């Protein structure tokens, strides 16, 4: 649980997928079918490939699965940070991993999902880690 940011560039090489190194390091993309370890077959937590925080969880998650799902408020927003860019007249919420710079996933408000946070995060593309919560 230490500071990712003073980790070198070989170690997150021998830490994380290709994709994910240069995904985490500055968004490159999030196309999945890039591991076949990729398993989504349990449905419990989520884990970020880079550290293994619990993203998101089941409990605000409403999809069997799917390349670019939507999900709803995550575990309690301490794994994952939310923050806008006023990249023109318009901002768009980034959505970012409170332990890595995860910006390769962003998040929608006001989607009309009959929802607290009525949010539509579209993360979990780029071979994220799935957590076996139970499933008995
Ligand atoms: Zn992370």
């Amino acid at each position: 649980m230490t500071n990712f940011k003073l980790i070198t560039d070989t170690e997150w090489r021998q830490r994380l997928s290709s994709e994910e190194y240069r995904v985490l390091r500055e968004a490159g993309t999030e196309a999945p079918h890039t591991g076949e370890y990729t398993n989504t077959t349990t449905e419990g937590i989520y884990s970020c490939r880079a550290c293994g925080t619990e993203l998101f969880r089941s409990t605000e998650k409403f999809n069997s699965h799917c390349g670019w799902p939507s999900f709803f408020s995550p575990l309690a927003g301490d794994k994952v940070i939310e923050r806008t860019d006023t990249s023109h007249g318009m901002v768009r919420t980034e959505v970012i991993c409170a332990n890595c710079e995860s910006h390769l996933g962003h998040v929608f408000a006001g989607e009309g999902y009959d929802t607290p946070t009525d949010l539509r995060y579209c993360i979990n593309s780029v071979c994220l880690t799935l957590i076996p919560a139970e499933e008995s």
